[PDB]
């Protein structure tokens, strides 16, 4: 029938940021549509996840640097200070009316990349460390030559063994001991340690074994040119003396994932930790540390490290040993997004020739599935979202974008909590991510599936 035509375009397209700056954005509508306008952010890979709705009110958990106003035909998205975590692609959405309409969308670049953290820290640097400390009461002193590349998260270190060769205990609780520098950090994490130098931090820890043996250790870490040093110090005591340290039965650390976190001003590490035994058992460990940098640096949300880490090669009283690790911080959880608890995923993608059919659909759960209207949202290699079809909570009235109107059709069934969507006479422009999304009566669009692909070729 008869609607109105809403033409959403925002400015500017794209644009190049810094950590720190002051961005704000814009949309028009080519006619008025009062304060319904909601503001998406869209990271790469990710679906895309609502941060304002009617304009100006922020979506629950949307930090606070986030603000928006505009009523009519003219609204502004402002981020006060950017983030890492903030360089996205944002688009904007009417919901004054059907057909629902996206912009275009406005991408944030980080200007020259990483070019200011890689003038600091080198893709290669050296390391130069010395340990003293005692296990048991034994005195011991050892230093160390290495090099690795703080960008991917590799290092090798030679370690020789100055004072109390040779040593009683296991060389394996001393290897974590000789920098997250070395960690390889996706690029929407803040890196605490990179940013923390050419001044540096230090770090305390903790490592409580099972059978009791307990080690504190503590390092300074400072840089001058493409070089680390370290200064630590390590102690150990009350390890039982038929144990797998002083009998030296230990063979290597597992794989281990530390989780990262914030308190009290500054960053906390927590791993469970497990050597591997002669004869097959493990010797378990917890690990606490604390991180401080000697500087004002961004804090990061809490995420994980993981960790491997291994002696390649030693000598028979491990007086001379080659130690080797791989670190790498990403998010825990596991595209999809939400607001609230309740999860979306999409099935149903595939490869169909042209004037094929498809059918998807979706499986909610966490809610009441029967109670929100949902919606299809799709989103073309290399473009923008574009609204597909709407269907009310009950099942009765739906609605579908003129690019459609008449092929597709969307239905629901509450009682299995599922959304379909069945595709006929597929055309070339139909192939696209498939997003499933509810619709609030806000006018925004809350919770988002990771989406399902539909590929459209012939031969």
């Amino acid at each position: 029938g008869a609607h109105a035509d809403i033409q959403m375009t925002q400015s500017p397209s794209f644009l190049s940021a810094s950590v720190g700056d002051r961005v704000t954005i814009t949309c028009r509508a080519s006619q008025g549509i009062s304060s319904w306008l909601a503001w998406y952010q869209q990271k790469p890979g990710k679906a895309p996840k609502l941060l304002i709705y009617a304009a100006s009110s922020l979506q629950s958990g949307v930090p606070s640097r986030f603000s928006g106003s505009g009523s009519g035909t003219d609204f502004t998205l402002t981020i006060s200070s950017l983030q890492p975590e903030d360089f996205a692609t944002y688009y904007c959405q009417q919901a004054n009316s059907f057909p629902l309409t996206f912009g275009g969308g406005t991408r944030l670049e980080i200007k020259s990349g990483g070019s200011t953290i890689t003038s600091v820290i080198k893709p290669e640097m050296k390391i130069k460390l010395r340990m003293e400390g005692a296990v048991n009461g034994h005195k011991f002193v050892i230093e160390g030559e290495g090099i690795g590349k703080p960008y991917e998260g590799t290092q090798t270190l030679d370690l020789t063994v100055e004072e109390g060769a040779p040593l009683p205990f296991s060389y394996d609780i001393l290897t974590p001991a000789f920098n997250r520098a070395f960690t390889k950090y996706p690029e929407d994490i803040p890196d605490y340690f990179k940013q923390a130098f050419p001044e540096g931090y230090s770090w305390e820890r903790s490592m409580t074994y099972e059978d009791q043996g307990i080690c504190i250790a503590t390092s300074d870490i400072t840089m001058e040119g493409d070089c680390f040093f370290y200064e630590i110090r390590f102690d150990g005591t009350n390890f039982p003396p038929n144990g797998p340290v002083m009998q030296k039965k230990t063979l290597k650390w597992e794989p281990s994932t530390e989780k990262m976190y914030v308190e009290d001003g500054v960053l906390k590490g927590d791993v469970e930790m497990a050597l591997l035994l002669e004869g097959g058992g493990h010797y378990r460990c917890d690990f606490k540390t604390t991180y401080k940098a000697k500087k004002d640096v961004r804090l990061p949300d809490a995420h994980e490290v993981d960790h491997r880490i291994e002696i390649l090669s030693h000598d028979k009283d491990y007086n001379k040993v080659r130690l080797y690790e791989h670190a790498e911080a990403r998010y825990s959880g596991g595209g999809s997004s939400s607001g609230t608890q309740v999860q979306l995923v999409e099935s149903g993608g595939g490869l169909v020739q042209p004037g094929g059919s498809l059918r998807l659909s979706c499986a909610a759960s966490g809610l009441t599935f029967s109670n929100y209207a949902m919606n299809w949202v799709r989103q073309a290699p290399g473009k923008g979202l574009e609204w597909v079809s709407s269907i009310s909570s009950r099942g009765d009235t739906t609605y579908y974008a003129d690019s459609v109107k008449g092929r597709f059709t969307i239905s629901r069934d509450n009682s299995k909590s599922t959304l379909y969507l069945q595709m006929n006479s597929l055309r070339a422009e139909d192939a696209a991510v498939y997003y499933c999304a509810r619709l609030r009566n806000s006018g925004g669009m809350d919770v988002w599936g990771p989406g399902t692909t539909v590929t459209v070729s012939s031969a």
